[PDB]
């Protein structure tokens, strides 16, 4: 069967972390979700994008499971995903069943909040690192995207393709990477 | 008085191409009109990605003229682009008044079609080029971005943060496009 993510979608979320992803997954031939963390209505995003989302992150949730959860950033977005009791059940479920979290800008710090993945080396955006280190809980790094085993993490905006293009591999591989990544004319 | 952007939204447009430049554009301080070809209805982009454009063309057009008219790519996108009277009268004057236009991946193909431009460099995505190249009414270029004159193309959705920066140098400057290319985390 094909893989799933799901993309949380919350108001004031970085529209390019949320687009890039999704088209890049849904390139790799992934079935993507992208579930409003508010209801089912259109979504306005940082840069005043608005986005319809597939489906309510309440129905989307029901299901699961998803082979990927994937956080965009933005710093409105991830405080949402931050105070959601939605999003702390959803991550914690993907956890405990040691599925793939993807978390870009400053998407991670919603790892921090519901305390997903303590000891692991993440990356966020430079901004978003002191919010993410309040208590010493994770490792710093200062690469474009991190992996250390089911957490994977990302920068910014810029590094919106290179984090995808990392979900595609740990999901499908090296192999549908590489082919998914030649038409997007990177590098 | 600050700079406007016109960016066409038509089904199919890739919604990175389209995302990337709106997003970047308004960080720089350009006020952006995402105005859909159909209508005030929201598009369904090339990867499913729905996007709810901020007024239809229709409208868009009556509020001109823009600094710069706005062309994202992909393939059903650029096809819609190419066939609509409206984008041609629109582009028409946009180059009779000696103002900016930008378009990405398929989407130069529009100029070709409008008969916009002839005789500049330019680039595209590279499955577009024959497309573009009907007829020898352009010099292909293989860079990033192209700008010639008053027409500035780019290549796929990789170089879609290099065409948006080349947009906001044009519009607002070296220094401006600097100060918003550094949060982005590129390079
Ligand atoms: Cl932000
Ligand atoms: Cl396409």
């Amino acid at each position: 069967a094909s893989k799933r993510a799901l993309v949380i979608l919350a108001k004031g979320a970085e529209e390019m972390e949320t687009v890039i992803p999704v088209d890049v997954m849904r390139r790799a031939g992934i079935k993507v979700t992208v579930a409003g963390l508010a209801g089912k209505d259109p979504v306005q995003c940082s840069r005043d994008v608005v986005i319809c989302p597939d489906a309510s992150l309440e129905d989307a949730k029901k299901e699961g499971p998803y082979d990927v959860v994937v956080l965009p950033g933005g710093n409105l977005g991830a405080q949402n995903l931050s105070e959601s009791a939605a999003v702390k059940e959803i991550l914690k479920e993907q956890e405990n069943r040691k599925g793939l979290i993807a978390a870009i800008c400053a998407g991670p710090t919603a790892l921090l909040a519901h305390e997903i993945g303590f000891g692991s080396k993440v990356t966020t955006h430079p901004l978003a690192k002191d919010k993410m280190m309040n208590g010493g809980h994770y490792t710093y790094s200062e690469n474009e995207v991190e992996k250390d085993g089911l957490i994977l993490t990302s920068r910014g905006p810029g590094t919106s393709f290179k984090f995808a293009l990392a979900i595609v591999e740990a999901l499908n591989g090296k192999e549908v990477a590489a082919q998914v990544k030649a038409p997007l004319v990177l590098k």
